[PDB]
């Protein structure tokens, strides 16, 4: 299509960070299922695996494991 579009879209199948209903704080999850009205969505919560409620607009995208690798020592002891 076209390359240059700010904005984000979930999916069944992602990590995510859902607020919880209970604690109101930002906590690992995965999206289960959006909701076909396109409002709140079932996220998984890691801490103990259990499905959740939450809005779209309360959720955060999981950064990934850009890892590097070189020879060049980085971080070293104080």
């Amino acid at each position: 299509g076209s390359s240059g579009s700010s904005g984000k879209v979930w999916k069944p199948g992602d990590e995510c960070f859902a607020l919880y209903w209970e604690d109101n704080k930002f906590y690992r999850a995965e999206v289960e299922a959006l909701h076909s009205s396109g409002m709140t969505a079932v996220v998984k919560f890691t801490d103990y695996g259990n499905y959740e409620e939450v809005l779209l607009s309360n959720i955060k995208p999981v950064q990934t494991e850009a890892w590097v690798r070189d020879p060049n020592s980085g971080p070293s002891s104080g």
